[PDB]
């Protein structure tokens, strides 16, 4: 199916069962979020320069799709799912 | 046709004549662009909090569309086409 892009495209997900709304952000490499907590198995990042904690693997279900993938955790004013997500989760801009 | 989300994707439009590599982001509500010259007829706009300058009613063509819409230029880092373009170039999020 397809979405249209009147409202601005922000949808549940369900990240190692912890739900969360996120916005699927073409705008975006990578997908940060909070308010989840997905544990101490982490790699610490940094990207302002804020620090994150990067998880791989993790199982997502989102848009009746579940995938593994890769998402970071920390203070972000708004969940992002960036291409890193969009891509395993097959989705592309139609014209 | 579709665009695939691999790579960022950035195209080439020409707004009012004038050629310039936009980011087609779902993350955007506006758009804004720099490096080209609009004239003299516009709505100052105060979008950090930049000074913008508001055009309507301006030809863009891009994709193989040419619509007519509304552009802010100023100081912007990216120029990006937000979902107020996305949408009167009838783009939508596929899955």
């Amino acid at each position: 199916p397809q979405f249209h892009l009147w409202k601005r495209p922000v949808v549940t997900a369900h990240i190692e069962g912890q739900p969360v709304e996120v916005l699927l952000d073409t705008g975006a490499d990578d997908s940060i979020v909070t308010g989840i907590e997905l544990g101490p198995h982490y790699t610490p990042k940094i990207v302002g320069f804020i620090n994150t904690k990067e998880y791989k693997n993790v199982e997502v279900e989102v848009l009746g799709k579940r995938i593994k993938g890769t998402i970071m955790t920390g203070d972000t004013p708004i969940n992002i799912f960036g291409r890193n997500l969009l891509t395993a989760l097959g989705m592309s801009l139609n014209f």
